């Protein structure tokens, strides 16, 4: 019932590509919300913030279209992960990458074309998805 | 105390029916009988977040599936295929979920991109698990 | 307020693969219970429950054939065949039930020649395993 149990931390978002067009050098925007319930989660500029110190799970799942797709996640300033797929012509791919990250409170993760954001080929329409998800594992105990 | 809802499975004959439910009946975990094997559905029991992953060895066909959720096409994954070059393509997300809603995978549209394979060797999976159950 | 806590990521660096071995993967983003053991490539369950493992490999030059083991069997087989000029990205996730004493790795499938696995400074290959539900009584 209300307040019942075990206080149950939150802090998650699984987001998708819709029109935006990638910019160099900025985050990807992901508008799409499949969940952002605590809006940790910033459409206006591709970033999650953390609220909750603790493990954080990060997945993406990206259409390659086009041109190949390079990106990097980054946390807090700095690139921490990449994931590069080639585009040949007739073949979209399906390109992903997923990692767990410690997070204090402030720090922020985000999706970026690598680089100067040549190899931005990610794709979406109404029946195809990149995607972007995170989520508190485990709350740091102190 | 532990709330467990969860299912990991997958594919033993890749050939798929149009407009079907992809019957994974590999058994990784289903300890809490929410996945159904004889028809391809995962039964939420709990209400909350609901974590879901997907993997597909892509072979002959191009791949094009949708994850299904109260028969509503929530997600999309495709990845085309070019002879001699086998692929894999994946596809993640959270859904919240309600007592009693359903959530599957399907070939999407009328299912001619059904190039899933599996066999002996080579695996396609499908993966759903309770990260926060529902609380007021 | 106690958390059951076991989990690791791990990325590939200049490792070179070997036929019949696990895939010794290095560069470390979470190990905090040291419950993976770089100088081997597996885990060890130290808390009996479910787990989730979840791996994304670089596919450059070679076809990639790997085997996601649990106790000395192969559990899961990815394959992602390699063209000419078309850098691929393979991947694979479960949910496994461990006791203690279980490990869980990754390999190269059969004889290892399907070794097209690829890291740099810019590249990765990475390999993710937690600790989802810790058993009960
Ligand atoms: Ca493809
Ligand atoms: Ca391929
Ligand atoms: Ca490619
Ligand atoms: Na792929």
């Amino acid at each position: 019932g209300p307040g019942s149990g075990a206080y149950v931390y939150r802090s998650a978002f699984s987001v998708g590509l819709e029109t935006y067009v990638t910019i160099p050098n900025m985050p990807i925007r992901f508008t799409k919300i499949f969940y952002n319930q605590q809006n940790h989660y910033d459409g206006s500029t591709g970033k999650f913030h953390c609220n909750i110190p603790g493990l954080y799970y990060f997945a993406y799942h990206i259409t390659v279209y086009m041109k190949d797709v390079k990106v990097s996640l980054f946390k807090k300033d700095k690139a921490m992960l990449f994931t590069y797929d080639q585009y040949q012509e007739n073949n979209v791919d399906q390109a992903s990458g997923s990692v767990l990250l410690h997070l204090e409170v402030g720090d922020q993760v985000w999706l970026q074309v690598y680089g100067e954001g040549e190899r931005n080929g990610l794709y979406a329409d109404n029946d195809n998805d990149s995607t972007f998800t995170g989520f508190l594992l485990y709350h740091d105990t102190n």
